[PDB]
């Protein structure tokens, strides 16, 4: 199950800048942003919030996500959990991939997305499959 699925239309998404889909029984949630499309895993890695109700915002030079719940950074390039870690001049940091990132091509002003196998553990995946509770 790991070929193009048609998510929608250029056109649809360009509008709100976000739209969710799901494909191949995997609900994801593409963003649009600065020209670019990127899609991941809806339900937050940190305790299964709705990531496709939270802002994007740069942080150290890069695009992310931040979950309404708690407020995680999240790359939209990478799924990666960004920090600044402060000792009491702030250094931004990241623990590794967390937020399984998927594969987006735009051909004909369609959206096609394609699950991402890489890496092959992701904290998120959790929240992706199954038997799962959401905390707030
Ligand atoms: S569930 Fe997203 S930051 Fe806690």
């Amino acid at each position: 199950k790991y070929t193009s699925v048609c998510v929608g239309r250029e056109e649809d998404i360009r509008k709100s800048e976000r739209m969710t889909a799901v494909v191949h029984d995997r609900e994801v949630v593409i963003f649009y942003h600065k020209g670019e499309y990127h899609a991941m895993d809806i339900r937050c890695y940190h305790s299964g919030g709705p990531l496709h109700l939270g802002e994007i915002e740069d942080f150290n030079g890069q695009s992310c996500i931040v979950c309404p719940w708690h407020k995680y950074k999240i790359t939209l390039a990478t799924g990666e959990g960004l920090y600044q870690s402060i000792n009491p001049k702030p250094k931004w940091c990241s623990k590794g991939v967390k937020q399984r990132i998927h594969t987006v091509k735009v051909d004909n002003g369609n959206i096609y997305v394609t699950l991402s196998k890489e890496p092959f553990k992701c904290d998120s995946d959790y929240y992706a499959t199954g038997e799962f509770k959401v905390i707030q």
